């Protein structure tokens, strides 16, 4: 069937859909398409290309009120790399605490981690009852599922500043210093390039953490 309107959806209203770059881009909502039990949602996005996205690729162009956003919870975050601004899919890690200067941590599918605010978040729209299911990257994934289950039950390690550990990147192991700690977040220098990272304490790219 052809619908006009699913659950909270209108088709004409702005939304985000996922591209195959794994970049998300704001459009509109031309046609929402059933197959039984199965939902499709034709997007067209701002530069005219148009695709049809399961419901888990596609995201509000609003930000989710605070208490509609917990621990697991899908969505698409803000990452600014340099000047450029991307939209990647991710998963709530943490929500809002004195601990974190009131900020949303994000675990990104890519594997990144930052803390955002609300005004940089935006609710997928239907996410799968487990949340992580829908995530590629099997590492990230089983590590998602694991996290969240056990949460608030956090492994992490203890660091600071000036600290000298090895860090993994790409498969390997590096040489590399504690920068800074924020959180549940430690900004690791890798010494070889001088190029540094903000990496979850609970990670087993961390040394410590790795050999725990
Ligand atoms: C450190 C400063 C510094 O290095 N800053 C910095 C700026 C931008 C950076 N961008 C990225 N991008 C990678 C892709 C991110 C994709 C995110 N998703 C879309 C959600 N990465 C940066 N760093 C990652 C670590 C690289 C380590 C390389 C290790 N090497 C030995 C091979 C990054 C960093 C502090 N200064 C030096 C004082």
């Amino acid at each position: 069937e052809n619908l006009y309107f699913q659950g909270d959806l209108i088709v004409s209203m702005r939304i985000l859909g996922k591209k195959r770059t794994k970049t998300w881009h704001k459009g509109t909502l031309i046609a929402i398409q059933t197959v039984g039990p199965g939902k499709k949602y034709k997007v067209k996005f701002d530069n005219k290309g148009k695709s049809l996205l399961s419901g888990n690729h596609i995201a509000y162009d609003y930000h989710p009120p605070a208490d509609k956003l917990y621990v697991g919870s899908r969505v698409v975050a803000k990452y600014k790399d340099g000047n450029q601004v991307w939209l990647y899919a991710g998963i709530v890690a943490e929500t809002p605490n004195v601990k974190n200067k009131l900020r949303f941590l994000i675990f990104f599918d890519d594997g990144y981690a930052s803390y955002v605010t609300q005004s940089e978040l935006y609710p997928i729209c239907r996410p799968l009852k487990k949340t992580w299911e829908d995530i590629e990257d099997i590492s990230c994934r089983d590590f998602i599922e694991e996290y969240v289950t056990a949460y608030p039950n956090r492994p992490m390690v203890l660091l600071k500043s000036g600290q000298l550990i090895k860090t993994e990147w790409e498969g390997t192991w590096w040489k590399s210093r504690v920068e800074e700690v924020d959180g549940s977040l430690v900004r690791i220098l890798f010494l070889d390039d001088k190029r540094c990272e903000w990496i979850y304490r609970g990670s087993t790219r961390l040394e410590p953490m790795f050999s725990m």
